[PDB]
This record gives structure tokens, sequence and C-alpha cells, in this order.
């Protein structure tokens, strides 16, 4: 539920997206995969939206929020950041940078949590679509640097699509750190644009052969379970639903 707060600091980033650091409040837990309603009287003193926390729990004074500009309240929210931060590189820093207030309600679950519950997972995602996955392989890296014995998770097969492929930098350190310390191969990372990254990943081009993929999976795991999770256009949910029936996967409906 609700307390007031603080946007700290920001990130202007490609294809319109602001990288919120909001000040955690002293109690407040979150899991990887929830999200939260925001308020920011600056903007609406009435409306609140729901933004995925792309922070990793483990992460201790600062949530993260990647929200891309798309309509009024998101388009209102980057153009008062644009200009705060304009502003304050004319002016300087005459004074510490003053920080936005606003109200946070959460945390909210999503069933994409389960996944530290899962021996072999399918994580599915378009643009920012990407944000709750973001929190999650964050969560899994300071997961093994702590007690790989508590983790059921036995392999991890992304897909990130992307319409421009400037969007793949909002997470390309991640990505980077994955690839790195990623030695005993949890990881299957996979990039389209709908190598080029600059990553030991060879960023592919075009929709994917989702039928290919998921018969690869299926020979690669059965006759265990695996989970899929698809945060995502309904379109994609849809051919994906029919998929999981085929190959016997687990599917959430989370698209309407
Ligand atoms: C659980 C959850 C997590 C989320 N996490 C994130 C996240 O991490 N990052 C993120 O960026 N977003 C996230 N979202 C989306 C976000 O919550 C915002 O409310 C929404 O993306 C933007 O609100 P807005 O006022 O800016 O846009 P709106 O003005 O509501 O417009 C939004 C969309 O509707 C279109 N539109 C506008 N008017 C009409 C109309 N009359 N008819 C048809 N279409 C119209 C716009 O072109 C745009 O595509 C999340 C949503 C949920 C539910
Ligand atoms: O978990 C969700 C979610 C769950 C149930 C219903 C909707 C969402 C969800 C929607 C969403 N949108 C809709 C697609 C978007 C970006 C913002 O780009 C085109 C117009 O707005 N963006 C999202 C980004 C991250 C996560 C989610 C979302």
């Amino acid at each position: 539920g609700s307390e007031p707060t603080f946007v700290v600091n920001a990130s202007l980033l490609p294809s319109k997206v602001l990288g919120l650091q909001v000040q955690r409040p002293q109690s407040f837990n979150y899991q990887p995969g929830d999200y939260l309603f925001i308020k920011c009287p600056g903007i609406s003193k009435f409306e609140w939206h729901p933004f995925t926390i792309s922070s990793a729990p483990e992460m201790p004074d600062v949530l993260t929020l990647h929200i891309r500009a798309v309509g009024s309240w998101t388009g209102k929210l980057y153009q008062l950041i644009r200009e705060q931060r304009e502003e304050w590189i004319r002016s300087g820093s005459s004074q510490s940078l003053p920080g936005v207030p606003v109200y946070i309600d959460g945390p909210y679950g999503t069933p994409s949590t389960h996944i530290f519950e899962s021996k072999y997972a399918i994580l599915i995602c378009a643009g920012i679509g990407v944000t709750p996955f973001a929190s999650i392989l964050k969560s899994i890296l300071h997961r093994n640097q702590q007690n790989p014995a508590k983790m059921p998770l036995k392999k991890v097969h992304f897909y990130w699509l992307n319409r421009e492929q400037k969007a793949f930098e909002w997470f390309v350190e991640l990505l980077s750190k994955i690839e790195a310390e990623d030695t005993n191969n949890l990881f299957d990372l996979n990039l389209y644009l709908t190598l080029i990254t600059g990553l030991k990943s060879r960023t592919k081009t075009g929709r994917p052969d989702w039928e290919e993929i998921f018969k690869d999976v299926a020979k690669q795991h059965a006759p265990d379970n695996v989970e899929v999770f698809f945060c995502g256009p309904t379109g994609l949910a849809l051919q994906l639903r029919h998929l999981c029936t085929k190959y016997g996967f687990g599917y959430r409906k989370e698209n309407f």
C-alpha cells in the first residue's frame, strides 16, 4: 500500500524510455516480477499507473522502473523529466538535483515469480515487456553468488523481440554480465530484430520460428515439465498458447 517517496535519478534511454530510480521505503519488500502502481502529483494527483519493478529486491536503497512514453501520462512524465534535467544542466548543480515526489502502492505479484520454482523455463518478451524478466535475471545472478544449491532451476531459455535495435541497450549491460558469468550455461539468450548487439550473442532477424523453438526445447527437456512465461502482445500469446498445448508446456493466461 501507499507511501510518499522520490524519483532521485533518471536515465533517458532509446525508444523514449525513462529509467527511473526511486527511493525504496525502509519497509518495502518485493519479489522479482512484482509490479507497483505509481502516482505523480506533478502529472496527475488522481491517476495511478502500474509499472514492473525492473530492479532485483537484492539492490537495497532504490527500486527501478523502465517506462516507455506511449501516451498521455507516460508522455507527460517523460517531458517533465527531460525538462527538469535539461534545466539543471543549463543552471548546474547550484544545489543537489531536486527529486520528483511520487506515491507507490505495492508490491503486486505475477506468476513470473514461479520461475524460481521451475526446472526448465522459457521467457518470451517484446519491447518493454522485458522488464519483469530483467528483475528475474538479476535475482538469479545474486542467487548463484550466494546459494547455487537452493536453486531448482536448471535451464532458462530467453527470447527478447524488438522492432528497434537500440532498445536492446536498455539491458545490454545485464546481458553482457550474464554472457560473462554464465560458465555453467544456465541461460540461452536470443535477441530478435523484427553479433549485432555487440554481444557474443548473434542478434537474429525476423519473427522467430516458435514451432521450431518449442520442438527443440521439448527434445532438450522431455519428459520433464517446461514452464512458458510471456510478456508481450496478444496475437503472439495466442500462437504461444496453441504451441504449449502441442508440446505439453505450462501456460498462464495473462493476455486478454
Ligand atoms: C502489470 C503491468 C506492468 C507494466 N509494466 C510496465 C513497464 O515496466 N514499463 C512500461 O513502460 N509500461 C508498463 N506497463 C504499461 C503501463 O502501465 C501504462 O499505463 C501504459 O503503458 C501507458 O499509460 P499512458 O497514459 O501513457 O498511455 P495511454 O494514453 O493510456 O495510451 C496507451 C496506448 O493506447 C493508445 N491509445 C490512446 N488512445 C487510444 C484510443 N482512443 N483508442 C485506442 N488506443 C488508444 C496509445 O497509442 C498507446 O498505444 C505495465 C502495465 C501493467 C498492467
Ligand atoms: O505484466 C504486464 C501486463 C500484464 C497484464 C496486462 C498488460 C500488461 C502490460 C502492458 C504493457 N503496455 C501495452 C503495450 C505498450 C507498452 C505498455 O506499447 C504499445 C502501447 O503500450 N506493458 C507491459 C510491460 C511490462 C509488463 C506488463 C505490461
